[PDB]
């Protein structure tokens, strides 16, 4: 199995009346959370931070302080075709599209990052839609030029 | 044992949207609650109680109902020099200052009744200062005449 090598204390949850509602992650010295998750981040230091909005790309992004940048996720643009490691389980990337097995992912799973074999984040999950046996999921990735390409399947239901 | 007195605990967490911000004590037939914390007391009988403010001493005080007047801490007017018990370990009262080992107590760990070997509360902690050697705490003690003398270390932060 490969779940045990996906442990990461950097990722944080956003609660809503004491239940899992969202997931905010620190990548490259920057905190990311989705538009569609409402609540307060569990970490008080990040809750003290003031975040700005980005409606089109569905991301609050905030600048972490100096001490926070010591331990954070690493991002790269290259995405070789094939399988990738996600917190729930394996995912596969083909034809410019991420996808997951059926039923993997539901409400409150948005904001989880996607990891590769060598342990660095390549994209942030926002939602998914059930194509069939495999569930294509909406996810924001990073281009080689660094423009944060947002790929989204048609009539994708929010997670 | 110093922690063998957690059975003596009758404190009530205060929850704000499912988050505990402090503890309210019942000392000497009187309910004491930190002012800086927000939320609702754990039990409904004390939640419905009306509390009178005290800004200078920074807490709310309320008269306990007659039924559970006996079910309370017993106070003490004298504080002999030396080390006492607490939930988070032995804490020493030296030259008028209640000091704990460093790195003990943080945000939300306020309103804790301090105890001695006799199992009687002598002070209530509100906040502290991280002095390099050892952490001193803003406390509310009691003296012989009972005028509620309060001590705050210089440049104190709320807990």
């Amino acid at each position: 199995r490969m779940v045990m090598k996906l442990e990461s204390d950097k990722t944080f949850p956003i609660m809503l009346e004491g239940k899992i509602n969202g997931y905010a992650c620190v990548v490259g010295g920057k905190l990311f959370r989705p538009m569609h998750v409402e609540g307060k981040i569990d970490n008080d230091v990040l809750a003290a931070l003031k975040t700005k909005k980005a409606s089109k790309y569905d991301l609050e992004y905030a600048d972490v302080p100096q001490n926070m940048r010591a331990d954070t996720f690493k991002y790269t643009h290259e995405k070789p075709q094939g399988y990738y490691s996600w917190h729930h389980g394996a995912v596969q990337y083909e034809n410019g599209r991420f996808t997951v097995p059926k039923g993997v992912g539901a409400k409150g799973d948005s904001g989880r990052p996607i990891l590769d074999n060598q342990g660095r984040v390549v994209a942030i999950v926002l939602g998914g839609v059930n194509e069939g046996s495999r569930t294509a999921l909406s996810v924001v990735m990073w281009n080689e030029k660094g423009v944060t390409v947002k790929y989204t399947p048609e009539n994708c239901e929010q997670w």
